[PDB]
């Protein structure tokens, strides 16, 4: 049962995060496990980018007046131009936006999708569960070693998905 894994897999601030996010959002974890499953990867994601760098402010897992109070006073101190949509990090290093991507399918793919969706201030940045990143101008923005725990955390989701049997259902799902 995927519901079962995802409470297994993922911490449990993690799991509440994503569940309050799909009610917020209208959805019912019990149902749409694959999308829970997704939410929580995608939400720890975010927080290991954030974690390895304060580099970061992290949009991603606030409620969404906290998220868009948290991106004004961010427009309002530095001048970058105000997000069409909710990303999920600041970046005060580049001083940008970061709209962080998560795929079972090719980071090209998923990158295009993102990129045509968002639309050119907010820097774009891909993981599959693969080992592939694809990134605004090949602008990586994290060192190899962040990238690479990043890497192995999402393929080590998608295997213990394997060992369950979980993953061709949770891949088909996007
Ligand atoms: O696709 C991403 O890489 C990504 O960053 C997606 C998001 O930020 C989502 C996250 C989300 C998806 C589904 C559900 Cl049910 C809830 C939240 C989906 C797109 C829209 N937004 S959102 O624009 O940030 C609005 C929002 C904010 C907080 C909670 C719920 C909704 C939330
Ligand atoms: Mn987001
Ligand atoms: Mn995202």
């Amino acid at each position: 049962a995927m519901e079962d894994f995802v409470r297994q897999c993922f911490n449990p601030m993690i799991v509440e995060l994503a569940e309050k996010a799909m009610k917020e959002y209208g959805e019912d974890p019990k149902i749409e496990t694959n999308k829970f499953a997704a939410i929580c990867t995608h939400l720890e994601v975010c927080f290991m980018y954030s974690d390895f760098g304060h580099r970061f402010e992290i949009i991603e897992g606030r409620d969404r007046i906290m998220a868009w109070t948290v991106v004004n006073s961010i427009c309002n101190t530095t001048g970058v131009e105000k997000p069409k949509f909710l990303p999920d990090l600041y970046d005060y290093k580049e001083n940008r936006f970061i709209e962080i991507g998560v795929t079972r399918r090719e980071v090209h793919i998923y990158y295009l999708e993102k990129a045509n969706k968002i639309k050119e201030k907010t820097h774009i940045h891909i993981f599959s569960f693969t080992g592939e990143e694809m990134a605004t101008k090949a602008d990586y923005t994290l060192d190899e070693e962040s990238r690479a725990r990043i890497k192995t955390r999402l393929f080590t989701i998608r295997q213990e998905m394997a060992s369950r049997s979980l993953w061709d259902s949770f891949r088909q799902s996007e």
